Formats: structure tokens, sequence, C-alpha cells
């Protein structure tokens, strides 16, 4: 048919475009996370360590991925570099790709252990390393089918860089489940935990505050001295009970309201000393002045550990959900690129080469987005873009 003109032209305005909107909002926002805990001691810390790693996994996708994506568009036809790039340009594409979504699993399972478990901390060093090993191992392992079965290349060296579902459709299968549904369901799961977790959370906080009340007023109408010494003993248990449910504020030049139950407990020993000697009367003087402390400290630092507690989860879960949602379109259609065979795969070959970029995107600026709700880091980044630094 001389009538049917593929022409198939030109496609150079969507690299443009791609690289104006994708690839340098990429590669400049994992510079900048990078640069920040480098070289901002006060950024230098445990969780960062791991999330300066996903800020690299994602700079190399922009640095090596994304620029030889664009070479597929211009030159769709073949591929244009050397036979041996066409399996490595595949490896690390699928490497890096998995590397920014095991991150964000691995990381919302840490905000919600330190949620759980506030106790354990100093999640040192090595326990960062450890986590960062397993991720980049558990995306290495979901990669190596590329450059293992590789290229479908005698031969005049034509080769179409590509996944076919003849040659790659059990990868594209069940490599999809390992690197983005199942840390999909880990993080469906972990949000519903965590929910259960600020709400048990508050619970335990507001009946410490009931028993420390409750046990002024037993003090207040006691008459026995046993009757007050295990009131003041109830209450320094729950002093201590509420003070545990928050990291010391060892681990943020305004005020420390988590002191105040040192200051508590303190005036508690000494009421209790009294206690011991016999002077009820001088002992009950002592519990009325556990209000100034509780006034000032203890009301305030119910409400500041909820809020706070509350307001970082339901941050983190936004930008963790548009994140997965921009990877779905992608996701969804390589699955059913397999598993339906009605489906006209030459139109569907061509909605992946669009969904990538809508994924591509979604990881490259993930942790610059993320970083952009700490004051420590915009401050970083503000004087970074006006090239100032130290
Ligand atoms: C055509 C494209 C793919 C190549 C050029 C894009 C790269 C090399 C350029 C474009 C914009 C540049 C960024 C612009 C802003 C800054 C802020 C500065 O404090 C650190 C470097 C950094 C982050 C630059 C790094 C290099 C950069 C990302
Ligand atoms: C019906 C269930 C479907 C979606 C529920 C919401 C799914 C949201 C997926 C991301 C949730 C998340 O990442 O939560 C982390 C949590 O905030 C800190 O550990
Ligand atoms: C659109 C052009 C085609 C060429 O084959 N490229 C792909 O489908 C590429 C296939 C990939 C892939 C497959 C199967 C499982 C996976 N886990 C992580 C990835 C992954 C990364 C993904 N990259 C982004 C796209
Ligand atoms: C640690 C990583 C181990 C987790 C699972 C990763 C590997 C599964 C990859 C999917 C199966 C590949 C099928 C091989 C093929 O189709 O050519």
């Amino acid at each position: 048919m001389k009538q049917i003109v593929e022409e198939q032209g030109n496609k150079l305005h969507w690299a443009a475009l791609l690289i104006l909107m994708v690839i340098i909002p990429t590669i400049g926002g994992n510079t900048l996370v990078i640069l920040a805990v480098s070289l901002e001691k006060k950024l230098q810390y445990a969780t960062n360590y791991f999330l300066m790693s996903l800020a690299v996994a994602d700079l190399l996708v922009g640095l090596f991925v994304m620029p030889i994506a664009l070479l597929t568009i211009m030159f769709e036809a073949m591929w244009p570099l050397p036979l041996v790039l066409c399996p490595a340009w595949l490896f690390l594409d699928v490497l890096f790709s998995t590397a920014s979504i095991w991150h964000l699993c691995a990381i919302s399972v840490d905000r919600y252990i330190a949620i759980k478990k506030p106790i354990q901390a100093n999640n040192s060093r090595a326990t960062a390393f450890i986590k960062i090993t397993v991720v980049w191992l558990i995306s290495i392992g979901i990669a190596i089918p590329v450059p293992i079965k590789g290229i479908e290349t005698d031969n005049p060296n034509n080769i179409t860089c590509v996944l076919t579902k003849e040659r790659f459709g059990d990868f594209m299968l069940f490599g999809s489940l390992a690197a983005f549904f199942t840390p999909l369901a880990i993080m469906i799961v972990t949000y519903f935990l965590t929910i259960h977790a600020l709400q048990k959370k508050a619970a335990d906080l507001e009946d410490n505050w009931e028993t420390l009340n409750d046990n002024l007023k037993v003090i207040e109408k006691a008459d026995n001295a046993a009757q007050v010494k295990d009131a003041l003993t109830k209450m320094r248990a729950a002093a201590l009970d509420a003070q545990k449910a928050t990291p010391p504020k060892l681990e943020p030049e305004m005020k420390d309201f988590r002191h105040g139950f040192d200051i508590l407990v303190g005036q508690i020993d000494d009421a209790l000393k009294l206690a011991n000697e016999g002077k009820v009367k001088e002992a009950q003087a002592a519990a009325e002045q556990l209000k100034t402390t509780r006034n000032a400290y203890i009301q305030k630092y119910l409400v500041q550990t909820i809020s706070n507690e509350q307001r970082a989860s339901k941050v983190l879960g936004i930008v963790f959900f548009l994140f997965l949602l921009m990877w779905c379109p992608f996701f969804i259609t390589n699955i059913t690129l397999v598993l339906c065979d009605s489906c006209n795969q030459t139109t569907l070959q061509m909605l992946l080469e669009i969904f990538v970029w809508i994924g591509y995107v979604s990881s490259g600026v993930n942790p610059l987005v993320y970083t952009l709700f700490n004051k420590t880091f915009r401050d970083a980044f503000g004087r970074y873009i006006t090239c100032n630094y130290r």
C-alpha cells in the first residue's frame, strides 16, 4: 500500500520536554539532598544516611538510565550504542528503579518502629548500613535476570533494546510483583498499623494523665500515710510511663517539655521521702506543688507528642502515596501485557514507553519533595541554589 505512509518522523520536542521537566529536576534535586547530608553537620545521623542512599539511587537514574532512555526515542528503530551496553543499561534501569521503591518501604517500616518502640536509639550507624545493604542486595537480585538471560541477538548487529513478552514474559510478571507490588502491600499494612499505633499511644497517654490527677485527689483527701505512699509510687510509674513514649531530647533550640517528668519524678521522690519519715502534713503540701510542674510541662507535652506524631505521619503517607500512585500506570500496564493476549501489544508497548517517564520523575524528585518538609534541609537548599555553602 503506497497510501500507507508510516513517517515516524520526529520526536525531538519530547526529548527537550523530558530534559527540562524530568531529567534536570532529578539530577539537581538529588544533588541537593546529597550536598545537605554531606556538608551540614546538623543533618548527619542514622536516618539521613539511608535517605542519602536513596538520593544516590535516584541520582544514578537521571545520570545513566534516563539519558540513554532518550536515545530510544530519537532512534526508536535500532539500538545505536554498542551491543554490550544494551544489557548493561537494562540492568541499571531495573536496579535503580527497584532500589528507589524498596528504600521507601524500609523508611515506612522504620517510621512505624520509631512510633511503637521509641526506646532504641544510637538505630545506630551499623543498623543503617545493614538496612542500606539489604535494600541494595534485594534490588540486585531482582535486576539480575536481565543481563543473565540477555538480549535476543548470526546478526547484522541489529539490536532492539526491549524486554519482549516472548523472552522475559515470566520476568515482567514476577519481577513487578517483587519490585513494586510486594513493597506496595507492605506499606498498606504498615499504614493501618500506624493508625492503630498512634491511637493506642494517645489512649495510653490519656490514662497516664488521669492516673496523675486522680492520685493527687487521693493524696489531698488522704487521712493515712500508707495511702500517700502507694499514691506517689503509682504517680512515679505513670510519669515514667508517659515519658518513655518519646525519644530523649538528647536525640530544638526552644523549650523541651519532656524534661518536666525528670522534674516531676524528682519532687515525687522527695515527697515520698517525707512520707517515709512520717511527715504527712508536710508531704501533702509538696504534692500540691506537683500541680505547678504539671500545669507547665506535662500538659503541653501530651498535645505536642500526639500532634507532632500525627502531622508527621500524615505528610509521610501523602508523599509515599503519590510516589506509588505515579508508578502504578507502568506496572499495572506491564502486568496486563503478559496476562492479556487479546490486547494489542503494539500500542501496549507504546504506553509503557510513556508511563516509565511518569515513574522516572516520580522516583527522581521523590527525595526532594520528602526533604522539603524539614526546615534544616530547606534552609540548606536555599543557600545551595544561590551557590553560598560555607
Ligand atoms: C542536558 C542535561 C541532561 C545536562 C545538564 C543538566 C545538569 C548537568 C545541570 C542542569 C542544572 C544543574 C544544577 C543547577 C543547580 C544546582 C545548584 C548548585 O548549588 C549545585 C549544582 C546544581 C544542582 C546544578 C548541577 C548540574 C545541573 C543539574
Ligand atoms: C518502556 C521501555 C522498556 C523496554 O523494554 N523498558 C521497560 O519496560 C523497563 C522495565 C523495568 C522493569 C521491568 C520489570 C520489573 C521491574 N522492576 C523495576 C523495573 C522493572 C524497572 C522497569 N523499567 C523502568 C522499565
